[PDB]
């Protein structure tokens, strides 16, 4: 594999060097022009040797750091947890606030801090490479995948993508507000006294490490738990559905709409069943288009509904791949990065309907679906689909603003968490200064992957599905629509599938949805039955969130420092070293109080005094945690008593006297006035 | 030379000796020198090192309270401290740079413990009283 | 017990493999000093209170056994 990849890369780069002999200014054929554009992009080769090597080194280092990151329990440091096993289970299964908070903070303090300088260097190098490749910044190069030129009406500028994303998200926000309100109201019953009904959700209580998906929260937010979900795995087991006839049923479903049959060698070369322990193989369901009419599917398929839906998704992928077989090699791909996954996912969405299960025989014919079951299914779909849209948009906006330079390097987290509060509605449980690099902890951020693809793909599929339901002449709700036995819908889909990349993606969209740009109206039409139920359910609850409440705001003590007024001239600047000294003084005062009052030896440190909301006034909020227990925060009364006990030392450490060092809750005593006899 | 001496140590060359006389400077109302005071002193030394490395060499070195190693503690409150690299134990800051850092920010350390240049002796850092101004 | 290189905290070394090889083969003063201090600061500190409790309990048992 390494040799083949190296040979392919060498051939591709030498062909790219050769292709520069034909400038695009004199090319008139559209297909030839775009094929040359594919073969003329320099990529990382435009940089110097040292810069290219540094970029490769930092990319590999970030990938390895993310892959092999370890967090160790403070109680038993001898045991440590990776990310894929254990930590994901902790974040997706545990109901303990303390354990989830520990996992969240440990992962974001043991891996983000290591990825901060590497991500800074990566940003600088990628910006230089993109500017060398005639792009304003790296974000422009990323958005260039959607760029369309020279079509007289279908042209799509790179900058128009930002406008299209923001305008679309403005229409998703009303639904997400109600969904967030319902989720918060339901979570208050599971984590009492930790979630405020007026404030935002804590970051770690989202059923995932980063909060990208809310699927794992479905157990805590099921609308009607008494009514079971639709499961036909038992029916498959009773009817003895091995991992050989489910693909046959999927093929029949694809044919029913008019799509062509599978190739003869597809079944022979497939790996529909796991080869056991004798042969080792990956179990990620993937589609392979080896070329020359060679299409294969790899999957360790079991007897489960999830496996059935995944098989339908992979069959959609391979059908799309087969659609553009006649296209040249450079055109053997989708219209853009979002078309392929949407085409794959619409099949899974259609196959999961109870009507299809009843027709195929998995669901009993004497089964009448209730509206409660529909609400449960819609909410389960929503927690996965609508849950990730605000997070995806916020992450991509933050990355675009970082690459464009609109966010200063010393203001990354301060702006990232501010965006997360006011867009996603998620508040950090503990403050993070500029040392942390939380966004870099995500898989798609550290490994240099475009994230906007997951946004538009969410839209396109719905725009496809609705369109496929118009040709099929479906009168019921959108979520109940099925495209089986609809030759017109299959023909309409194939008309776009066969195009591939030979045509602009806008033209491909027009061939299905009849529009040139993405529209979120199909998503709202899909989620309307759930939207009405959520609106009716939130009669008493306060819909929305406030960007001021934080979980640590109750135990925070506010410090305001006025150096200039107390010292006049000869006043030192309040840099980070002064903040470190102040945190050390606070930790010393806490140690003194815990030793001379409670007679407990607690080894506080400068990292246990967390500081937030730093301002040029030198006015911030600090709170003291346990020495190695992040979930434990010292109550504000004890901290106030500690500060009162040893305020003189802190005052003398900075040469301030009780007026330029105000703790806003600790009122000093001037002293009784002695009287004559 | 056959044998060995029980006084030489590898860190003795780069160690700065601190002698503190709380009772003489404060008389009564003098706090006890427990481990918390030692932690505060180490934090002050780390802060001074940060200030010197930032305002002279323009290098951001994240020192910590665990990078100021202290040995030979005595009831006189007389010990030897030396500062290492932030995460490189084998790297010890040369004594000249530590002396320059202490001279740069001795006032803050003096005020942190309410001592004045006589009860906080660094044994190698001699303070300057100040030139005496003369009439015209 | 595990000690991890500060340059690459993602890699860590046990005692029987690696660390013993470092202490028995390396001729670098810096590397040997790092290994020594890392092992005695990442494992001794965890064994201090446990050893104190072990000392107290063993003393009580021995005194109960007429020693
Ligand atoms: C870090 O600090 C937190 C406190 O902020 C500690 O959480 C506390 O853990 C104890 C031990 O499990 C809990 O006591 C138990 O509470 C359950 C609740 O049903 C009760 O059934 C048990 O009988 C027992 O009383 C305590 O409630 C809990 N407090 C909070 C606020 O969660 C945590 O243990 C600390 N972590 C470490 C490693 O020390
Ligand atoms: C921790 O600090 C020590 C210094 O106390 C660092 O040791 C130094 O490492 C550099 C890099 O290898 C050495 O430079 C090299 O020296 C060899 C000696 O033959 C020479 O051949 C090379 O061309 C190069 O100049 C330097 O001599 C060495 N200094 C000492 C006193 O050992 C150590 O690298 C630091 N550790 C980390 C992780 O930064
Ligand atoms: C642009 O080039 C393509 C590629 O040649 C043309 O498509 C056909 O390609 C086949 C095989 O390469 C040729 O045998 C045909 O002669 C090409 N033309 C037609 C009409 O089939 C395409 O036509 C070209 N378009 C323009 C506007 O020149
Ligand atoms: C790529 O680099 C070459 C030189 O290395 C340069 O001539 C060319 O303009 C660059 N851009 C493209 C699109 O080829
Ligand atoms: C597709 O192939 C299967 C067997 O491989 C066959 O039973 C089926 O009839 C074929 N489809 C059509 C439309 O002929
Ligand atoms: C389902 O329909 C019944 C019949 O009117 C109604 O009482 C109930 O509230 C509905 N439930 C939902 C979730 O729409
Ligand atoms: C589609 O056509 C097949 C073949 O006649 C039939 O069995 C099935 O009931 C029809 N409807 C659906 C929803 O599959
Ligand atoms: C003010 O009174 C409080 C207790 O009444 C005392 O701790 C504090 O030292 C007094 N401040 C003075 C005397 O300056
Ligand atoms: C003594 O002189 C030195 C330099 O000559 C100076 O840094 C220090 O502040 C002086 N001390 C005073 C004036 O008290
Ligand atoms: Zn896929």
């Amino acid at each position: 594999m390494n040799n083949a990849g190296d040979k392919w890369s060498a051939f591709l780069k030498e062909q790219s060097t050769l292709a520069q002999m034909y400038p695009l200014q004199e090319i008139q054929n559209l297909t030839v022009k775009l094929q040359l554009q594919a073969l003329q992009q320099n990529g990382s080769s435009v940089l110097s040797e040292d810069k290219s090597k540094r970029l490769n080194t930092i990319l590999n280092t970030m990938s390895t750091i993310y892959s092999t990151g370890k967090v160790c329990n403070p109680d038993n440091p001898q045991e440590c947890l990776l990310l894929e096993p254990g930590l994901n289970e902790i974040m997706a299964n545990s109901l303990d606030y303390n354990e989830r908070l520990w996992a969240w903070e440990s992962w974001r303090s043991e891996v983000g801090k290591q990825l901060r300088p590497l991500y800074e260097e990566y940003v600088v190098l990628k910006n230089e490479m993109a500017r060398a490749n005639h792009y304003e910044d790296y974000g422009d190069y990323w958005r260039g995948d959607y760029e369309v030129n020279g079509v007289d009406g279908y042209d799509y500028s790179r900058g128009q993508l930002i406008e299209d994303v923001e305008h679309t998200f403005e229409e998703i926000k009303p639904l997400y507000e109600h969904l967030h309100a319902y989720v918060r109201a339901k979570l208050m019953n599971a984590y009492p006294s930790y979630i405020s009904p007026i404030g935002c959700l804590p970051a770690h209580l989202l059923g995932d490490m980063w909060g990208r998906f809310w699927t794992n929260l479905y157990s805590l937010t099921v609308p009607f738990g008494q009514k079971p979900n639709i499961d036909v795995t038992d029916a498959m087991v009773d009817q003895a559905w091995d991992a050989q006839r489910i693909f046959k049923e999927a093929e029949k479903f694809f044919v029913s709409v008019g799509l062509p049959n599978m190739t003869q060698g597809f079944w022979e070369n497939s790996m529909l069943t796991d080869p056991g322990n004798v042969q080792k193989a990956v179990c990620h369901p993937t589609a392979w288009d080896l070329g020359k009419g060679d299409f294969r599917i790899l999957m360790c398929t079991k007897v489960t509904m999830d496996d059935f839906l995944t098989a339908h998704h992979e069959m959609g992928h391979i059908q799309y791949d087969m659609a553009y077989a006649a296209q040249p090699f450079l055109l053997r791909n989708g219209a853009n990065e979002g078309f392929h996954e949407a085409v794959g996912e619409i099949m899974s969405l259609s196959a999961a309907t109870p009507k299809h299960l009843k027709s195929i025989g998995l669901l009993s014919p004497d089964f009448q679906e209730d509206n409660e079951t529909e609400i449960n299914f819609l909410l389960k779909q929503a927690l996965t689909i609508v849950g990730t849209l605000p997070f995806t948009y916020m992450l991509e906006k933050w990355r675009w603003m970082v690459f464009k330079g609109e966010i200063p390097k010393d203001q990354w987290m301060k702006k990232w968490w501010e965006m997360k509060r006011e867009i996603v509605g998620v508040v950090e449980p503990v403050p993070h200064d500029e040392t942390y690099c939380d966004p870099a902890s995500l898989f798609h951020v550290s490994n240099d992957y475009s994230f906007i693809r997951y946004y538009t793909r969410t839209l396109y599929q719905f725009q496809f599905q609705e369109a496929l339901c118009q040709a099929a002449k479906h009168e019921g709700p959108l979520h109940k629509c099925d495209i089986s036995n609809s030759t017109e819908a299959g023909q309409k889909l194939f008309n776009m599938l066969r195009l591939g990349k030979s045509e602009p993606w806008t033209l491909a969209l027009e061939n299905v949805v009849g529009a040139k740009n993405m529209n979120v109206r199909p998503l709202l039409n899909y989620f309307e039955p759930l939207f009405t139920w959520l609106k009716d359910q939130n009669k008493n609850s306060f819909v929305g969130w406030s960007t001021d409440w934080s979980p640590y705001a109750d135990q925070s003590i506010k410090v305001r420092i006025s150096l200039k007024s107390a010292l006049g001239d000869k006043a030192y600047e309040w840099n980070d070293n002064e903040m470190y000294l102040f945190r050390s003084s606070v930790a010393y005062a806490m140690r003194q109080y815990f030793l001379k009052v409670k007679n407990q030896m607690i080894l506080f440190g400068e990292e246990d005094v967390r500081v937030a909301n730093l301002k040029p006034r030198i006015s911030f909020n600090f709170f003291v945690t346990a020495p190695k227990n992040v979930s434990d925060i010292i109550p504000r009364t004890e901290v106030e008593k500690a500060i009162r006990m040893s305020r003189s030392r802190i005052n003398d450490a900075f040469r301030l006297n009780d007026n330029s060092l105000e703790f806003l809750g600790i009122q000093p005593t001037l002293g009784p006035p002695n009287q004559p006899p």
